[PDB]
């Protein structure tokens, strides 16, 4: 409920490390990383890991979870650490697709400026986020929630939206807890 947290610094020598790095290295290699750290919230791990189990019995033979880059600014960090990706968080993200927040299958679409904004040091901040995509269709801007999969039983709706459903870019989640902040990502150009 009061979902407290810890911030762990993974070492360079970490294999963790070594695999976070180079998934943002894949689109972000001229960038230059200065610290990867774990993110552990007990209370919100189980609550994403309890959907994750809803969604598992749900989706069939679909792979539910994704790992996806998102930015922000250094002075949103310590409340997505404790609450994650809840609605309050969504107000501040764009709208074209909907209002949730927005998550990118590349660490380039996260590192521009609008959404990893620098600060006062010129340090830049990206997390690498699990996000249960499961079901996903294409999306737009009037939607709050993700539209419904069968009109005949339109009460049960979508995962999520994404940009593209053959070759995606982002992906919009809209539900509390169906994201977890795992790694945060400290680097400059
Ligand atoms: O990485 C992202 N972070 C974000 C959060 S922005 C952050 C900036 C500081 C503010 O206080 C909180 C919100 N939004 C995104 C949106 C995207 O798509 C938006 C266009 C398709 C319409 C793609 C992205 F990669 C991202």
């Amino acid at each position: 409920k009061q979902q407290n947290f810890c911030v762990v610094e993974l070492l360079p020598s970490d294999p963790e490390y070594n695999t976070v790095a180079s998934k943002f290295n894949q689109t972000c290699s001229h960038f230059r990383i200065e610290k990867i750290e774990r993110i552990q919230n007990p209370d919100l791990w189980n609550s994403y890991q309890a959907k994750k189990k809803t969604m598992d019995a749900k989706n069939g033979q679909t792979m539910n979870e994704k790992q996806l880059f998102h930015g922000t600014d250094a002075g949103s960090v310590p409340h997505v650490n404790r609450n994650g990706f809840n609605r309050s968080y969504a107000g501040k993200n764009a709208v074209a697709y909907g209002k949730g927040t927005y998550f990118a299958v590349n660490a380039n679409y996260s590192a521009n400026d609008t959404y990893s904004r620098p600060d006062a040091n010129g340090r830049k901040h990206v997390y690498y986020v699990r996000v249960l995509t499961g079901i996903y269709t294409h999306g737009n801007h009037s939607l709050i929630v993700p539209p419904s999969k069968n009109p005949q039983n339109p009460t049960d709706l979508y995962d999520t939206v994404t940009d593209n459903v053959h070759h995606p870019s982002l992906f919009v989640a809209f539900y509390d807890y169906q994201a977890y902040p795992e790694y945060l990502i400290t680097f400059r150009k």
